[PDB]
Parts: structure tokens; sequence; C-alpha cells
């Protein structure tokens, strides 16, 4: 059966306050709305830059999770600011599946459900 949602928080976006000199680490709570067991999964757009961590987890009804998006120094003058987003994946878990992320999960036949969260930089 096809996934349930997640709420996010942020819910729309993350926004990145300058001074970019420094390297900051923000949050998003991924919490899972649905009524199964899910696997999730995160990308960025620019690695160099931004990451993410934890990867990817699984989530039973109800459950939360607070992830951490990092961004590194950069001159915010001089370089791409423009197209940057995280990107979230989950699937239903199949059945009697531990609760350990297997990538198999999303690879045999199935839907993936995603949400993108855009990046804004507050210069």
């Amino acid at each position: 059966v096809p996934p349930g949602d997640i709420n996010t928080q942020p819910s729309q976006k993350i926004v990145f306050n300058a001074p970019y000199d420094d390297k900051h680490t923000y949050h998003i709570k991924i919490t899972n709305a649905g009524g199964r067991r899910i696997g999730w999964a995160i990308k960025t757009t620019n690695m160099r830059r931004l990451s993410v961590d934890p990867p990817c987890g699984v989530l039973d009804p109800k459950e939360k999770v607070l992830m951490a998006v990092s961004c590194d120094t950069f001159n915010a003058a001089t370089e791409r600011l423009n197209n940057d987003r995280i990107t979230i994946e989950w699937t239903n878990t199949p059945d009697g599946a531990a609760k350990q992320f297997r990538r198999e999960w999303f690879q045999g036949d199935g839907m993936v459900r995603r949400k993108n969260l855009p990046i804004e930089y507050n210069l």
C-alpha cells in the first residue's frame, strides 16, 4: 500500500542566516504521520557545502527523529546561492521488517514518496 505522509519542522523550507564565515548546523524534525512503519532517506544538492546526518533511518507511526543539516563556510557574495534543497524519501517497510534501514526497500517493486525543503540563504 502507498506510504502515509510525514510532518517536518520546518514545514516548507529551511533558512540559513549570514554570516557564512563559519560553519552552521541546523536541524529538521521528521515525524511519521502515517499508520505503518516507514524507512526514510535524505539527500542534499550541494555536498561540498551542505551535509545531512543521519542519512537514513526507520520510523514507527508517530515516532520522530531530529536530523542535522550542516552548512560550511562559503563566500555568499561570490558563490552559488540558488538551487539548493533537501530531499526526503520514504516508503513503507516490508512486513516483519526489522528497524534497521535497508536500501533494498527502495528498489524492489513498490512506492516511494518524497518531499523537498528548498534551502534559502538569508544574506
